[PDB]
């Protein structure tokens, strides 16, 4: 199974680590432009994959998670809630809402809540295909 050039294959999906920095809303749009989605994490193994991808490039990166709803709870850009077994991935002391932080990112060894208006790297996810989707 194939991924586009400069996407990474992991367990049937393709992952794009951005070369540029954009705000969270612009990162949502950027992933949609390439038939993809600002990354929604579905399994522990996927989180482990992504956390090490980001940790080693030492890059802070947007994921598809925000509390921009009425409840103020963390929900994925596909509308699914943050499951209890993922609360462990927040960094020590996070989320801390330090300056109106509604958008989740990879930060060091876990997750951070950041201001949505910050320019950050991002990761897109789409299914692997029989062809390279350029
Ligand atoms: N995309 C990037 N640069 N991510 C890293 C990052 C973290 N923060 C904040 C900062 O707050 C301190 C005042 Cl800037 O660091 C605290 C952790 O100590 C945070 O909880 C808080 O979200 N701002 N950028
Ligand atoms: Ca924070
Ligand atoms: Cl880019």
């Amino acid at each position: 199974r194939h991924c586009p050039k400069d996407w990474t294959f992991f367990q049937g999906n393709c992952y794009f680590m951005s070369n540029s920095q954009r705000n969270w809303h612009d990162s949502v749009t950027a992933c949609q432009e390439v038939r993809a989605q600002l990354v929604v994490i579905k399994t522990a193994e996927e989180q482990n994959f992504l956390q090490l991808q980001t940790s080693r490039s030492n890059r802070f990166s947007w994921m598809g998670l925000s509390d921009l709803n009425q409840e103020g709870t963390w929900q994925w850009v596909d509308g699914s809630p943050l499951s209890p077994s993922f609360q462990r991935y927040w960094n020590s002391g996070e989320p801390n809402n330090s300056g109106n932080e509604d958008c989740a990112e990879f930060s060091g060894s876990g997750w951070n809540d950041n201001r949505c208006d910050v320019d950050n790297y991002w990761i897109c996810k789409k299914p692997a295909a029989c062809f390279r989707d350029e």
